[PDB]
Order: structure tokens, then C-alpha cells, then sequence
């Protein structure tokens, strides 16, 4: 489904995203908005490296989840990319959390760098009571 800004702010809050390894809730809100527009069913296919980005945080099938058709997939999140298209984002979160424990951290999402990095994200969580 498509969350509404403030439903997602509180929901991630409950899942422990605020301050998770130094990443403020607002930063996550920003990359979720630009990567998927708050949609858990979002899916983007890269014809070149035959990989697919899934769900709300647009996590890659070559490095994180398994869809059984991406050449050279390692499945670091030990998850089915399917888990990334269901309405409950519990596993989407458990995985984005694994993603940031890599050397590059939040730099793993280009939308973050383009529209979130150095563009003050205090705007996304203000009014949600988080
Ligand atoms: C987006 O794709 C990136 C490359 O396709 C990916 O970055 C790579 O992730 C690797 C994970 O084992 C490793 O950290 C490499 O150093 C890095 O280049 C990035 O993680 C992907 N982002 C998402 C959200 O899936
Ligand atoms: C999605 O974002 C990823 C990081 O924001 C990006 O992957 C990174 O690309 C770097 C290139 O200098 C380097 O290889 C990093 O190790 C890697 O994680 C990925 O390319 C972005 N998606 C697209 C389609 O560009």
C-alpha cells in the first residue's frame, strides 16, 4: 500500500528507525519518499544487470534479497524479495537496517544523496508526533 507521511513516520518509529546507527527518522522518511513514494509494492527492473529493486526502500535483488532470477545474487538479508512487497514493512525494515551496516551506509540509495543529502530533512517528520 501507500503509507501517508505521518503513518510511516510513527510506524518506522515503532520499528526502531530513529537513530538506528546514527540515522535520524527524517533521513529514512526522506529516502522512502523519493525511492518509493511510500509504496510497499514499488518494483523497478534494470534491464542491464538483470536485477530488480523491491518495495518501499527499493532494495536490490543482486545483493540483499532473493527472487531466483538475478544472476549473482547473494541474499545478505536472507529474505525473499517477496517479503518486500507485502503491506507489513517489518521485514523491509529488518533489511534496510542490514543494508546500512555496510561500509557505505545510507549512501546505498542514490535518491538519498540526490534529494536528501544536504537538503535539511526536518520537513518530513514534522507534525507526526514522533
Ligand atoms: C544499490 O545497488 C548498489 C550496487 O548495485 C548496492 O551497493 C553495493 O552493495 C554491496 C552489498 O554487498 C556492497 O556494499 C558494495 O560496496 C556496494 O557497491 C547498494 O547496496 C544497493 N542499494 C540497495 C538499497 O539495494
Ligand atoms: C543506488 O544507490 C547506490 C548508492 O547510493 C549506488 O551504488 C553505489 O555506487 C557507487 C558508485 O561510485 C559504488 O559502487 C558503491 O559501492 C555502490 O554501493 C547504486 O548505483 C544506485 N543505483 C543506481 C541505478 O545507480
Amino acid at each position: 500500500k501507500v503509507f501517508e507521511r505521518c503513518e510511516l513516520a510513527r510506524t518506522l518509529k515503532r520499528l526502531g528507525m530513529d537513530g538506528y546507527r546514527g540515522i535520524s527518522l527524517a533521513n529514512w522518511m526522506c529516502l522512502a519518499k523519493w525511492e518509493s513514494g511510500y509504496n510497499t509494492r514499488a518494483t523497478n527492473y534494470n534491464a542491464g544487470d538483470r536485477s530488480t529493486d523491491y518495495g518501499i526502500f527499493q532494495i536490490n535483488s543482486r545483493y540483499w534479497c532473493n527472487d531466483g532470477k538475478t544472476p549473482g545474487a547473494v541474499n545478505a538479508c536472507h529474505l525473499s524479495c517477496s517479503a518486500l512487497l507485502q503491506d507489513n514493512i517489518a521485514d523491509a525494515v529488518a533489511c534496510a537496517k542490514r543494508v546500512v551496516r555496510d561500509p557505505q551506509g545510507i549512501r546505498a540509495w542514490v535518491a538519498w544523496r540526490n534529494r536528501c543529502q544536504n537538503r535539511d530533512v526536518r520537513q518530513y517528520v514534522q507534525g507526526c508526533g514522533v
